[PDB]
């Protein structure tokens, strides 16, 4: 009666760690993951402090190692400064994230030349991911083209953004983009129900007509991913709410009841969950790795998943119709109807695999 | 000096296993698949007798099981008497093809009516693939679409072919495709040399403007594959010459030194022969396996590829730069410079494997 899927990558998590300040790590954050049938994820680096540099990267390494309870690869973010140094280290990151539009004074980048400059000195082999609405992504692309080289568009929201990169797609240009669910399972239709507060998120709540264009787009969408983005309703309610949403634990449960709708097919959910993560960050097999769920039971979201230290989420209130009811991560049982198994620290690095490296030429 | 690659995947050889009347069988094919640095092939279903029902499948499984050096899945091939028969052996297989043009009697199909029974019978989790050439390639993205599922069109060989398979794709049709290396690196041109025997193939050799088009437009291209079809030089030269030619030792070099030239990247190369391949027929990982492959060595090719029992080339005299050192699968060494070291039997059949069957809806 149970349905099983391979081990499913979110390859766009904020975990909080390094940092003081918020209630997720890596090991309450990676507990979420399993719950949600997840068993890799690759954690962003605006954490405080950032991992612009090789000892933050070096610490944040070993607070994943320490922590995670399932597989994880590290982003490195770029800088206004660290373009050109981050050579001898490249290779054991996730990939480069740029943050084009709004973030913290550590990861601005103040002109399109800074980004040019990272395009030409990170090594022409690795991921290069972008955070970039509206017309930053074409501007993003533009950067891409001149250095001949790809790209990959962060949590794509809006009509606009897909047909941009469709109408790039079909010139044969390289680029790849990644959807949340929010923005294919909310609108600002929602905005009501949540309020200016919780509602906040960058890219912003879509309108129905972007909503229904991501989906009519879905062709153009290469991956899913969370965007998981912990704050706690104290945050999100305050005067300067920042912007985010948890979504480890509900995307599964959500995209398997748009299947179940016919609104896209198993395998189109397994394209953009497992193998095109796979291959557009050269992320590796987890050997003995599968995740069982239950396609029968209907319920309904409360007002927290159990595990996200967030302690609360947008999509309460919607049914769904979809469980994941077992995880096992490379042979042991992670995850059982609720309860997590493996300990933290059970996660591995998995850019320190022997498969887990990306291929570049002598 | 090496550079390490995973195990490459090759979806498209005639071993002519089951068979009497050819030399090449399981045992040489997978031998000349392992030096061109291929640990995992899918073969066709045009044998002798060809697998078009449940007892020729369960024959030629347990001759590969028995024969194959590498890992290996077998197709089925689509009769104009087996539509809606294959169900309960549809899963064990790499998919079905469909040769919708010349052919042999036992996989004539008549009317496209026939092809429409096989695309509403044949489950829809499961892959499809179409020998489609000129023309055909429309009609039987006209029946997936009747039909409302995807199909994957082999050796894509004209500037036709892939800018239809172009437009196809910018309207989101799911459809994929293979492309041959004799279709990138030799054209009419070559026919002169090769005369009209040894020349045979289907789809034909194109123009040079078929070539041109062929890498102006790599990025509809979802796979390589060799379509590796063993004959003799005594069958090529005789009075009826069989269409093919054997591939599986020069596709890798070939490939390769189109790499060094900067015609594509090495990630390119890999999507192709890799990861794309994997997602498309859901082909699962093989543990502990790579290839290790030396770009500084520049070599001629012989008139004859040491271990396909073709004996013979189209690619004679070529100058590639790129050369297969080592192979490695689960765990063995199954290939040095020249040497097979693993024996008849070693392989497996992948769809066996707990991770090798297609995820379907209960
Ligand atoms: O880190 C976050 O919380 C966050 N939340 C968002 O909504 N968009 C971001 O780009 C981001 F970095
Ligand atoms: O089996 C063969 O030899 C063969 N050779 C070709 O050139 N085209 C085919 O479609 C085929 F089935
Ligand atoms: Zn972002
Ligand atoms: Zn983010
Ligand atoms: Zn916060
Ligand atoms: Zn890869
Ligand atoms: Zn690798
Ligand atoms: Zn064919
Ligand atoms: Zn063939
Ligand atoms: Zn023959
Ligand atoms: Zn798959
Ligand atoms: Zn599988």
């Amino acid at each position: 009666k149970l349905v099983r899927l391979p081990g499913l990558i979110d390859v766009h998590v904020h975990l909080r760690e390094p940092g003081g300040t918020h209630m997720e790590d890596f090991a309450s954050g990676t507990a979420a993951a399993l719950a949600g049938g997840i068993t890799m994820v690759c954690a962003m680096p605006n954490t405080r402090p950032p991992i612009i540099d090789a000892p933050a990267l070096a610490l944040a390494q070993k607070l994943a190692e320490a922590g995670a309870r399932c597989d994880f690869a590290l982003f490195l973010g770029a800088s206004s400064e660290n373009a050109g140094t981050l050579g001898t280290v490249a290779g054991s990151a996730a990939g480069l994230k740029l943050y084009l539009n709004e973030t913290f004074s550590e990861l601005r980048l103040d002109s399109v030349v800074q980004w040019m400059e990272h395009f030409e000195t990170w090594p022409s082999h690795l991921p290069i991911v972008a955070h970039a609405e509206q017309q930053t992504v074409a501007a993003v692309l533009m950067v891409a083209q001149l250095t001949q080289r790809s790209v990959h568009i962060c949590h794509v929201a809006r009509k606009e953004e897909i047909l941009l990169i469709k109408a790039a797609k079909a010139r044969g240009l390289p680029v790849t983009c990644e959807v949340a669910p929010h923005h294919l399972f909310l609108s600002h239709d929602d905005l009501e129900r949540l309020g200016p507060g919780k509602g906040e998120v960058r890219p912003e709540l879509g309108s129905r007509q972007d909503v229904e264009a991501l989906w009519e787009n879905m062709a153009v969408i290469d991956c899913f991913a969370s965007d998981h983005a912990p704050h706690t309703l104290e945050e999100k309610c305050g005067s300067r709410p920042p912007p985010g949403f948890p979504g480890l634990e509900t995307m599964l449960p959500l995209l398997l009841t748009a299947v179940s709708e016919g609104r896209l097919s198993l395998d189109d959910l397994l394209q953009r969950l497992h193998h095109n993560p796979r291959r557009i960050f050269h992320l590796p097999p987890q050997e003995d790795t599968y995740v069982e769920v239950d396609l029968e039971h209907e319920w309904t979201i409360p007002s927290h998943m159990p595990f996200s230290k967030a302690h609360w989420t947008p999509f309460e209130g919607q049914k769904v119709k979809g469980t994941v009811r077992r995880v096992v991560l490379r042979g042991e049982v992670a995850y059982i109807d609720g309860q997590v198994l493996v300990p933290p620290g059970y996660g591995q690095d998995v850019r320190k695999w022997p498969q887990g490296a990306v291929p570049q030429l002598p």
